[PDB]
């Protein structure tokens, strides 16, 4: 993130990744059964590879950006990036 | 546990970043550390399967050397896997 | 595995892998599009898993029956132990 | 084009678990080669992926160091996840 709007977004998302962590413990000191838990943590997984991806996406179009290089064939090889990258980064 | 270990040093990776992002940090090192949260739940995995595998065969009254060996072997493999 | 019949039914899978890799071989040899390829990966990896499994429990299950100890709890604590393994090592 | 490289690498791995098999090795020894098949295939995703990201942004007549950086900081979280 370089605009502060990207920053309060990315902020939101790694406190709602605190909030999944948070139940977690709460479940961990609990009464959770270990497939309930081993579920709570892909969600974990699922959620920082969902937030890398919108990272990335946003990082890779910004650079494109500060070298006045930004054109939809550009805006395009980011779409197919961020597919493959969705995709296979687990 | 083992596992709580675990679950602070996520909290700690989660704190720093929300810190990092704060601090206003350069891109390269946010999506630093949201790689290593990944990382971090993949090892994290590897310790809750760990246990309730442990657990399952000690639970199961079938004590040997083999049987040890066997469910080592398990845990070798989750660990490669999951790291 | 430790059965000669269970020897078979691997051997028979490690070829149907050998099958996909060549496949994914004709592939590089000539054309496919980039995102044919990564799906042919993905699947000698899905097939690499899906054996790795099939192994595992058959290992596990011969491990608790050649010290005497088969019983019914046994069979479905393996059941339950695989299961997770199908679902979370990728 | 190093894909090659490790398609063969890879055939290497299944013809030697097929030798395994034909020469009645433990049954720690097949898993253990077994993920290391699933392993290679990791490796041969994170070249691919490779080849594709680098392809599609030279495609885009858009070089500057600055721009190459962001495409190796790709190509390390690529790295990162698979190996």
């Amino acid at each position: 993130p370089s605009t502060p709007e990207e920053k309060k977004k990315v902020l939101t998302r790694v406190r709602r990744i605190r909030g999944q962590i948070d139940a977690l413990e709460r479940s961990l000191e609990g009464d959770a059964e270990c497939r309930a838990i081993l579920q709570q943590i892909a969600a974990v997984r699922g959620a920082a590879n969902g937030l890398m991806a919108e990272v990335l996406e946003s990082h890779i179009r910004e650079t494109f950006d500060r070298n006045d290089c930004y054109s939809r064939e550009v805006s395009q090889s980011v779409d197919d990036t961020i597919e493959l990258v969705r995709a296979y980064l687990k």
